[PDB]
């Protein structure tokens, strides 16, 4: 009822189960446990496509989970941000900017690694090309962000 994106919120970006990178290849950005359990009422579960920027840093685009993971069955639901984009060097620590503006899919379980990174690399491509939206794109201009720098 409160799909009325986009949903802004910082968080600082903290340790995880070490997976992402590691069994995925694809690094998500974890937020404390304060910011999930304060998220909204009406955020459902599910996967997310939106903005987002690490510190004072550019805003780029991204893809954001907010469950517990089906396929490692977690006891805590989380919060965790894939930035589609290269940085040098880790940035735990650092305060991670979000806008949560739509919805893809809800959280679901695999038959195996595989099949998971497969539908989160789909997520990350639909992402990709949903976030092309001027309506979107204009979201990034957001004060919210001005304020980040
Ligand atoms: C776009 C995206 C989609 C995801 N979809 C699922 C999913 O459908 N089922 C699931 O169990 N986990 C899903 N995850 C969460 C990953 O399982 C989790 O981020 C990964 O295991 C790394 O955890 P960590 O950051 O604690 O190391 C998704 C994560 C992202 C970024
Ligand atoms: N594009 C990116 N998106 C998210 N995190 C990234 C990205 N690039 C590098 N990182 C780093 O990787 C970390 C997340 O990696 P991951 O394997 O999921 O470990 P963890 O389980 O500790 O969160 C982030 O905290 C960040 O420091
Ligand atoms: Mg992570």
């Amino acid at each position: 009822i409160m799909r009325h994106l986009p949903y802004f919120c910082r968080g600082q970006v903290v340790r995880g189960f070490g997976r992402g990178s590691k069994q995925l290849g694809i690094p998500t950005a974890n937020f404390p446990e304060q910011v999930v359990d304060n998220l909204p009422a009406d955020i459902s579960t599910g996967i997310y496509y939106g903005w987002a920027s690490v510190g004072s840093g550019d805003v780029h685009k991204m893809v954001v989970s907010i469950g517990w993971n089906p396929y490692y069955k977690n006891t805590k639901k989380s919060m965790e941000t894939h930035i589609m984009h290269t940085f040098k060097e880790d940035f735990y620590g650092e305060i991670l900017n979000v806008a949560i503006v739509g919805y893809l899919r809800p959280e679901k379980n695999f038959d195996s690694l595989e099949s998971l990174i497969s539908a989160i690399q789909g997520d990350i491509e639909e992402a990709k090309k949903r976030l092309e939206l001027p309506e979107y794109l204009k979201i990034k201009e957001d004060n919210f962000f001005q304020v980040s720098k």
